[PDB]
């Protein structure tokens, strides 16, 4: 099913970012995404976290995790496959084509990456007191057709910096990649050791990612945390309702992580 009139970012208008409705390009982009994620269904192949609760919270002492700010952005998978073949995919499976957002190859800046699929969200940051869209790279499923998604989270984060972010910065500072003519900025999401979650909540929640490998669908492994208050499908919301009866206070969390901490 197609969604006509799809919006890339409610509010701000982004030139260079237009929804793909033409075929076969639409089915090709979607198909390629599903194959990279090894998803069989038809919906969003991307990974779906689950709200933290007094039960799965124990997973933090059972294996290595990383944490980071839980922004209020729009989820989007970015399929980078060749020059002028940069596409954004949302939860509704809508596809948007992005013009002038180049992704050079680490070894040959005149080359362009392909068979690459990033995962992250779209945010509307305020710079100099003005709306400016940014894409935060959370994960990376496939790099140049390589199953980097199967690697630990550590390696995937390095791949993004080393393979995606670094090359782009090189061509901007050396070649002709004007960050002002680009549709939006591409910055990497930053993760830290969970034994410092506290520091992140002082300056809107947290998200705990395990070192395991990328997995599409529902990941009861990935825990997103949101204050008991301001805490918003039926089955999905069902885990949000019973979560209100026995909520994980910011204290319960920190205290738990401190107990676990080495
Ligand atoms: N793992 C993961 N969690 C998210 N939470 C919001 N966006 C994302 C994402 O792209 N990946």
């Amino acid at each position: 099913s197609l969604k006509l009139g799809a919006i890339f970012l409610e509010g701000i208008t982004v030139k260079g970012v237009t929804q793909v409705t033409t075929q076969p390009k639409l089915g090709e982009v979607q198909q390629k995404c599903h194959q990279f994620c090894g998803w069989e269904g038809s919906g969003f192949p991307g990974a779906q976290p689950v709200s933290m609760d007094k039960q799965n919270i124990r997973l933090l002492e059972q294996k290595p995790y990383k944490v980071s700010w839980k922004a209020d952005g729009t989820r989007y998978m970015m399929l980078i496959d060749g020059t002028n073949e940069v596409f954004m995919i949302d939860r509704d499976n809508s596809v948007f084509h992005v013009s002038n957002l180049e992704f050079p190859f680490r070894k040959d800046l005149r080359m362009h990456l392909s068979n690459t699929l990033l995962d992250g969200e779209m945010i509307i940051d305020k710079v100099n007191g003005q709306a400016v869209p940014r894409y935060l790279i959370y994960d990376i499923i496939k790099f140049n057709a390589q199953p980097v998604g199967d690697c630990d989270f550590n390696i995937r984060l390095q791949c993004i910096e080393r393979e995606i972010i670094s090359p782009r910065h090189e061509k901007m500072k050396t070649g002709l990649i004007d960050k002002t003519q680009e549709p939006f900025s591409v910055r990497p999401k930053q993760f830290f050791d969970i034994n410092i979650s506290r520091k992140l909540l002082e300056g809107d929640g947290l998200i705990f990612q395990p070192i395991g490998k990328y997995k599409p669908g529902r990941c009861d492994d990935i825990l997103k945390w949101k204050p008991p208050s301001l805490n918003s499908a039926y089955n999905t919301a069902m885990a949000v309702c019973n979560s209100i009866s026995n909520p994980v206070t910011k204290e319960m969390l920190f205290e738990f992580i401190d107990r676990c901490a080495a």
